[PDB]
């Protein structure tokens, strides 16, 4: 009867500490009538550690010092195993029935961890391989959004083989100034540059390319910053909207009608990229206002102060209840998948 | 100095026996001056077995009976481990320096296995998570191809939630007859149906949906069936073309010019979907002849009789040499990646 939730958290990421806090928040909200937690922390070097609920954090109550307890209790995965897929090197680890992965950084978000979890036959919360891979690659994501006739910022994408040939002038004639230079990998916020003059571009292009093999160059979008939370698998729902002021305001100070059409856009974007479980969608609401999609994010924050849970809160969905729904959604997909993976 | 090549093969697939033969062919061609093999077979139930080069097949020399030796020597993966990532449950397994995965079926081809290999920090041959996930999903693949202004067959895509509402008439007005009904998952060839009359459609739609949650309905493309092999990472090359007659003919009986523009299309398609290592591209060459892309396949066959190696053979690239290049390409990507995965 009780479901065992393997929480996998942290990771090699600038947002590592956000994942620690999220795990602690999730762990306090998990309905203890339905779920027992099992905890696997991933350190800043990518090493996996089992921990007990009680003792998994160092300096828990200090945001400047908070760290993972690197217990050194290692984990082995048995690919193609059907039970006890997760194993202690050295013990026994509780059977995991569903994984809630909140690993920030490339591997935790780009589909790679999701593919490990599939290979271990583990149900798991959030987008599968494809939705995660596509969303995380801002170039592919915008192309799939574009084809779906949703608006995204006009943009050009360079690799290192192709950046050598960049002509600023032609870029400015096509996209204008300022230009936002971004590495295509979504995680996170690093290597970005707002280029104001044609002359600051080379340096932006070069910084970005230290982070990914692909760098986007985007035209400016002028307008307000709205964020909307999406939940579900086949029939996704949308939360109320929140406006980023510059500091988030929930619900947003916009028309009921405008909210509805951003809600609808958030859902169509989510379907087009093949997301499941959860995403936060970030749009620009122009003066017209066309709605232009900035980002589809398949790993939102789950702290008490994070936007995604705040948006569900303001929509009548409580934090405990959010978490429970994410788990039911993971188990529903899994058992639907189960039936499908029957070839001859 | 010698590189250790972990060959992972078989899988839960109708094409399981093709993977056995491929592994045997690869193993005989592997340059023994540069590479030692390590063998991991995956059985029809998805279980992993280490085997010795000498004794990995049952009834090797009989195509009707050939099977994997289920040695029962299990494998554990240490995610985030940096050496000995692959481990015997029960021994020692040789350090693997590069993985050559030829696992047919969903998990081996759709990016999931590739994500496990990333999580284990293992370089590996063929497309990474995204290129595999995208190529394997025929719906997403055609949308990305479409956006890249390459021609694909006109098509509509249904899920079970949406198939209930299918109107044949509107489908026929838009796409014509016959209609090819396909589950969106690329592997492989199963659940396909050629629907000749409006009346055979419901049944096709229903069979397909037993295999995937998404089913494509495609207009007919009238024209010749050309296949072209692609190799490389950042600067992919194309082989000579082969024509499927109805039985493959290499090289194809087509103009030098026509060959060149199918070659160019095969490469652009490969870039657009984010493929690496290898793909076979299958097109239709119409009477006009526009070239229309049928399939981008990121896991071609590697038997002696498979098309992909035959195409390189006829282009001056030998089988041993193909295999060696695929490995150098895997190691090159890996070490480029290495530098990138440096966040703060
Ligand atoms: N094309 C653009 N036009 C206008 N503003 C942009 C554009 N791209 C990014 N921004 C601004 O950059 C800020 C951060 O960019 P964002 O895409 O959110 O990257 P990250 O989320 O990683 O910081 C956003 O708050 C938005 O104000
Ligand atoms: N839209 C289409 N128009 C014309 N022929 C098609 C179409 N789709 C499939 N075919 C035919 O179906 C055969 C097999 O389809 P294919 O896409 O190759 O599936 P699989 O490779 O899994 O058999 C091809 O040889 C081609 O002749
Ligand atoms: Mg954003
Ligand atoms: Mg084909």
């Amino acid at each position: 009867r009780k479901i065992r939730v393997g929480l996998i958290f942290g990771g090699k990421s600038a947002e590592h500490e956000v994942s620690l806090q999220s795990a602690r928040n999730i762990l306090d909200a998990l309905d203890p009538q339905r779920f027992e937690p099992v905890l696997i922390g991933i350190d800043k070097q990518g090493q996996w550690h089992v921990n007990d609920p009680d003792s998994f954090l160092l300096h828990a109550d200090d945001p400047a010092r908070i760290a993972l307890h690197r217990s050194g209790r290692g984990v082995a995965l048995l690919p193609g195993a059907q039970q006890q897929q997760l194993r202690p090197i050295q013990q026994a680890l509780a059977q995991i029935d569903v994984v809630f992965p909140i690993v920030h950084g490339t591997l935790g978000e780009d589909g790679s961890l999701q593919g490990l979890l599939r290979m271990a036959n583990l149900p798991f919360v959030g987008s599968g391989v494809l939705g995660s891979a596509v969303a995380m690659d801002k170039d592919m994501a915008k192309r799939v959004l574009r084809d779906a006739r949703l608006a995204v910022a006009p943009f050009v994408c360079f690799d290192r083989h192709t950046a050598a040939h960049a002509d600023v002038d032609t870029l400015i004639a096509q996209l204008g100034l300022p230009l936002f230079v971004k590495p295509a990998n979504q995680g996170s916020s690093v290597g970005v540059s707002q280029v104001r003059t044609a002359d600051a571009f080379a340096a932006a292009l070069a910084l970005a390319l230290a982070y990914d093999h692909k760098v986007l160059v985007e035209a400016a979008v002028a307008g307000r910053e709205i964020e909307c939370a999406v939940l579900g698998n086949a029939v996704p729902h949308a939360s109320v909207c929140g406006e980023v002021v510059v500091e988030i305001v929930i619900p947003a100070d916009i028309d009921a009608q405008t909210q509805q059409r951003i809600q609808q856009i958030a859902v169509q974007a989510y379907q087009a990229l093949g997301c499941a479980g959860m995403a936060r969608v970030d749009v620009f609401l122009c003066a017209d206002g066309r709605i232009v999609i900035n980002e589809v994010n398949t790993l939102p924050g789950f702290t008490r102060i994070s936007v995604y849970p705040k948006l569900w809160q303001a929509s009548g969905l409580d934090y405990r209840g959010l978490i429970t729904r994410l788990i039911e959604l993971a188990l529903e997909r899994h058992t639907d998948d189960q039936l499908l993976r029957s070839a001859v």
